[PDB]
């Protein structure tokens, strides 16, 4: 991990980044920040692009489709607290989802949304903004506490709050046991396996295959190849606070073997891979949870 840039949000008494994700367009890189803003900016210069509204509290997370067309975000508690933006032409606002706190898209066709609101999963119709399916049982439900709602690699199953669901017949194929009380899982980019909290479960069989102690509490994303997985620790759960502590591991997605831990020694808000293994992008606090404001910095680091 060798860095490569830093920078601040320009023009900012603290810097407010919050959240990134790599432009469809080389050498930008896309960030939410704590007043609700997305900008865009030059990720080696750390200059300033674009700057527009989205949002009237801190943006959490944020999501471009693979062919730069759309972007997901979401905020902290501004209603809607998630929405969809279109960014041909004038960036412009296609679809709120009033009360779902977490988006993504589909995965192979992104031609639909996934939403979450609590244990529930909603999943839209991108065109026309329709809710076509709601998931949700309160027989099956683990309740997880910060239970999000996504799609597997062929949009064909989705994983909310701890239940395998077939899309299509709107089926619950599966319940995975409780664990834990926060994490509800994601699925591996090989399509094969589960990834809930420490648990790494077979689709083909629900056999448990791996326990990875150090994956307790973390959210995951994989390098573009899906041969790397990252992982950071959530802090336990006014200005929005830093999500995660200060460190992120590297696994071999093949095995789980640990490859590396990075302790930056500062609280993390996000970290977003690129689209060719190359460059990570870290959201990294200078400040305390006890400051008065965040001061956060985007480091890119070549991996
Ligand atoms: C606390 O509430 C406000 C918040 C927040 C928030 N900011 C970034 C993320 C996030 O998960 N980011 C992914 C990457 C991504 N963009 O999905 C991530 C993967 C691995 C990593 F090592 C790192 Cl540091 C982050 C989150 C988040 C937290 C909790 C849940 Cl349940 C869901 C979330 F999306
Ligand atoms: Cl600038
Ligand atoms: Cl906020
Ligand atoms: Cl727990
Ligand atoms: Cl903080
Ligand atoms: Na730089
Ligand atoms: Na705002």
């Amino acid at each position: 991990f060798r860095p490569i840039s830093v920078f601040r949000e320009a023009n900012e008494d603290e810097s407010g980044f919050t959240c990134c994700a790599f432009s469809a367009r080389e050498r930008f890189l896309m960030l939410g920040t704590c007043t609700g803003q997305l900008k865009l900016y030059n990720v080696f210069s750390g200059q300033e692009e674009a700057s527009y509204n989205c949002h009237n509290s801190a943006i959490t997370h944020l999501e471009p489709s693979r062919d730069g067309s759309l972007l997901l975000t979401s905020a902290t508690w501004s209603q809607p607290l998630s929405a969809l933006w279109g960014m041909k032409s004038v960036f412009d606002m296609k679809h709120s989802f009033t009360e779902d706190h977490y988006v993504e898209f589909s995965k192979h066709s992104q031609d639909r949304v996934i939403g979450t609101k609590g244990d529930i999963a909603h999943i839209y119709d991108i065109q026309t903004g329709n809710k076509l399916l709601t998931l949700f049982n309160p027989d099956l439900a683990n309740n997880y506490k910060r239970n999000c709602a996504t799609f597997n690699p062929t949009d064909d199953l989705v994983l909310n709050d701890g239940v395998l669901w077939d899309v299509r017949s709107a089926q619950a194929i599966h319940k995975f046991d409780k664990f834990n009380m926060n994490i509800s899982g994601v699925f591996h980019p090989n399509g094969l396996e589960v990834i809930i909290n420490t648990e790494i479960w077979d689709l083909r069989t629900f056999h448990l295959l791996h326990t990875v102690p150090a994956l307790d509490q973390c959210r995951v994303v994989f390098n573009h190849t899906g041969t790397v997985m990252y992982g950071a620790m959530l802090q336990a759960d006014e200005r929005m606070k830093s999500p995660f502590g200060s460190s992120f591991r590297t696994f071999n997605a093949t095995d789980y073997k640990p490859i590396a831990t990075i302790d930056v020694k500062r609280n993390i808000f996000d970290l977003c891979t690129d689209t060719k293994d190359c460059y990570l992008a870290v959201i990294e606090n200078q400040g305390s949870m006890d400051a008065l404001n965040m001061d956060t910095v985007c480091r890119l680091y070549e991996v």
